[PDB]
């Protein structure tokens, strides 16, 4: 049996939200699908409500990630993205008009968001309006730079401002605009999607601009980047001048090279995706405690937050055949890059990929209903949630906006690398609520204490092979059963 004791005056990151995309297929479903699909979807992700059971109703996210199109649909007879799911309108059109009535589904899935009681939004850009761009077009021809024209950094920080604003006026809080994703990404070679290469030098433009752009409209929103696809570009990997990485000194030091620390108007705050760094645990762990080592001596305060993340790689806890147990391995697996996102990377925010997929690599997998193709879902089909959206849920819905992560030790010390094979814990506050959330990764049954100043009691709320966060009761917080396989998480 082991001991855990919580401290409360060792205090680390402020949390911002947990979030997840809208891009792609929401435009289908909160246009065609049937209300009470789209609204049963909403609830999941948005609505911080318990059923009758005082089981949590999902996943209750804090932040949600908006896709600003950028027209690949209005310009699909070009060579443009490839497929119907994945193009974009875009409401700025070659003439200088702007057409708010486009986005339509996805302005429903904000409208559905705020309903439920969250109202804060991140509108994001994965390339510049088809029209603004060097290949005429969201697919990009080549690697050298944004495809983006030289002179249409502030015409398309100004079109990214007035959307932002126009969505502010009509009563959303969008608190943040993420002008770049996967700037290091060789987008030319894809056509599956809307893309753009970018530089620092680039990045650094957008920010100016974007910083100008804010404070002429006066809204309350702030500039986030670099959302780079691989954490490694947060540190110099290479003797390619062009190339987005070394993103910490360069960008976020005082002294960098394309230091964008005294813009007004940036969020203070570096947005890196989990992807191809969580396996091995060895990995996993290196990188982002690298991250928190790097960016807190930078003397700033600035934050972290973990911006995109699916199941896209292939290893041996993940890859197998459809099962309940491939299901669990996979909400456990993502509960790891969460836990060492928060407690090594000291993250504020931890933030999904698309909310839905066809696949199961996300909290929402979509099925077609009987008989259907995969095109079908554009209209309609089942909902079915995955152990990723409850394991995802066991952090969301209790650790909320403002909450501070604190210390909890155990009496016997354990490495970041051992933990992430057997047992990892971590603690929030907002000084009403200590939230703790255990992940047993191992195959065995564990028995802990948990110790947190005079409290005797915790609820209880448990993920596992057979459980969706169940509610299971008041517990005595001397002796909590951890399931093997399992993540809890324990509220006093």
């Amino acid at each position: 049996k082991k001991v855990f004791i919580i401290d409360k005056q060792t205090v680390y990151q402020e949390i911002d939200n947990f979030s997840a995309s809208d891009a792609w297929r929401c435009a289908f479903i909160g246009k065609n699908w049937p209300q009470e699909k789209k609204e049963k979807i909403a609830d999941l992700l948005f609505k911080r409500e318990f059923d009758e059971k005082g089981n949590p109703i999902g996943m209750a996210l804090t932040n949600w990630r908006v896709n600003i199109g950028a027209g690949s649909y209005e310009n699909r007879e070009a060579k443009e993205v490839d497929n119907s799911w994945n193009r974009t309108e875009c409401f700025l059109s070659p003439d200088g008009k702007y057409d708010f009535t486009k986005q339509a589904g996805q302005q429903w899935f904000m409208k559905a968001a705020r309903e439920r009681g969250m109202n804060n939004f991140l509108f994001f850009t994965n390339s510049a309006p088809y029209f603004m761009t060097r290949s005429a077009s969201t697919v990009s021809t080549d690697q050298d730079c944004i495809n983006l024209q030289n002179d249409k950094f502030d015409d398309f920080a100004r079109f990214l401002v007035k959307s932002a604003q126009h969505f502010r006026e009509q009563g959303f809080h969008v608190n943040y605009i993420s002008p770049n994703n996967e700037p290091n990404g060789q987008w030319h070679a894809n056509s599956f999607q809307e893309g753009s290469f970018a530089t620092k030098a680039d990045l650094y433009r957008m920010v100016e601009e974007l910083d100008k752009a804010i404070s002429e409209a006066q809204i309350d929103t702030k500039i986030l980047i670099p959302e780079v696809g691989d954490m490694k570009y947060l540190f110099e990997i290479d003797s390619i001048a062009k190339t987005p990485d070394d993103i910490i000194h360069s960008m976020f030091y005082k002294d960098g090279q394309y230091s964008v620390l005294k813009f007004k108007n940036l969020f203070n705050c570096v947005a890196a995706h989990d992807y191809w760094s969580a396996y091995p645990a060895t990995l996993l762990v290196d990188i982002r405690n690298r991250i928190h080592k790097e960016l807190s001596a930078n003397g700033h305060n600035t934050k972290f937050w973990a911006s995109e993340y699916c199941i896209l790689e292939k290893n041996e806890e993940i890859t197998m055949p459809a099962s309940p147990e491939r299901s669990i391995n996979l909400g456990l697996y993502v509960a790891r890059i969460i836990h060492n996102d928060l407690t090594l990377a000291n993250a504020s925010a931890w933030q999904w990929w698309t909310a839905v997929s066809l696949g199961e690599d996300v909290p929402i997998q979509l099925l077609p209903l009987e008989g259907s193709n995969g095109l079908s879902l554009q209209y309609d089909g089942e909902i079915s949630t995955t152990k990723m959206l409850w394991t995802t849920a066991n952090y969301s819905f209790f650790v909320r906006p403002g909450m501070k992560r604190i210390a909890i030790k155990p009496t016997y010390k354990i490495s970041d690398l051992e933990a992430a094979t057997s047992l990892m814990i971590s603690s929030y506050t907002d000084g009403k609520e200590v939230v703790t959330v255990a992940i047993n990764y191992s195959k065995e049954n564990q028995v802990i204490s948990l110790n947190c100043d005079h409290a005797q009691k915790g609820k209880v709320y448990l993920t596992t092979i057979d459980k969706n966060l169940r509610y299971m009761g008041e517990q005595p917080l001397k002796k909590l059963q951890l399931p093997a396989r399992s993540v809890a998480t324990i509220v006093v």
